[PDB]
């Protein structure tokens, strides 16, 4: 009885880190991905946990997701929007395409994510959403065009949601590592654990 | 007197952006006018001389790559860009449609790159040039209501910083006019994206921030 929690991106990185962490802490996380190939991997070792291969841009698949998260363990207690790729390119060389598949994955996607979950957490009387920061701080850098506006991007959608969900009992927490994946996996469990009182919207760790 | 420039500004149909090609052409500058109301946008360029009524869309690639070239072929070249454009949709982050937050987004962030994306080519053909990005206080102040709108301006400074890293060796300037931290006229920022637009060439300018006196 820890309460489930869905993790985007949770084939590698961090989001296998995390997921890894909050498995072996007593959670009942989902695990959504891309790469089916990694997730089907990941599936048997987290025995327990539920893969959910699919498309973080897609509203669809996110339906999808939180409909099984409440089947699965009758509730959701939290998402952690962690879903991330980039294109390191000119910002005038990037194609329209490049630029969509990195705001619709980092950015869209947590829209979505949100909209999707919230309702799930309200049913249970609340939860939290935790979203990862840019993974080389806030700072912007040449090439990093499409990255940047995706991670600025998603510190204003927190900023608003936090505010928005705030009196649902509904807490919206960014955790920004901008070292190991290990580490940023910590940071969100924590998150998790100690604020519960809707009083911390935000972990920073350093460089 | 008729070679200052050659401007082309979204969201020039109202407010900043009128302002700003009201201000620029009347300084000498050739305006190109980007907005969606046609009807308005001929109303304004009716109101100057040499005026370009360039009605589209910064969401569709197409618009801007038939905007750039309308520059080019009426003045010859493209000296600067300024990205104006916005809409807005304030309502509860969940309650907000993907079609909605689309709306904001694709306007608001991705039509400053796809700005960015066409107008360069122009520029880097001439040897440089300046592209002015109108900021907004949304873009560090999340409010309630706020998801997309936020999310948008929050973006555009993070596409704005690592493209003016990006195009600064290509002679291309990328400079940010925003409000302070806590009126300001629409007169008053077209002044100052003015001052960026004439400057010399020397470490000139990266960011112009103001705020009401
Ligand atoms: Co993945
Ligand atoms: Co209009």
């Amino acid at each position: 009885m820890k309460g489930a929690v869905l993790i985007t991106g949770a084939s590698r990185g961090i989001g296998e880190a995390t997921a890894r962490l909050l498995h072996a802490k007593g959670y009942r996380v989902g695990l959504m991905a891309r790469d089916e190939k990694r997730l089907q991997a990941l599936a048997a070792e987290l025995e327990g946990a539920l893969p959910l291969p699919g498309d973080v841009r897609e509203e669809g698949d996110w339906a999808r997701a939180v409909a099984a998260m409440e089947e699965a363990f009758g509730e959701l207690s939290a998402l952690v929007n962690n879903a991330g790729v980039g294109v390191m390119k000119p910002v005038h060389e990037l194609t329209l395409e490049e630029w969509r598949l990195v705001l619709d994955t980092n950015l869209t996607g947590a829209f979505l994510g949100i909209r999707h979950a919230v309702p799930a957490l309200l049913r249970r009387g609340g939860g939290t959403i935790v979203n990862v920061g840019s993974l080389a701080g806030k700072n912007p850098f040449k090439g990093g065009a499409a990255y940047n506006a995706s991670k600025f991007g998603l510190l204003g959608l927190a900023g608003a949601a936090m505010l928005d969900l705030r009196e649902a009992n509904v807490r919206v927490v960014n955790v920004l590592p901008g070292l190991k994946p290990e580490d940023v996996a910590q940071a969100v469990l924590f998150a998790l654990e100690m604020p519960g009182h809707a009083m911390v919207s935000e972990i920073e760790l350093r460089p």
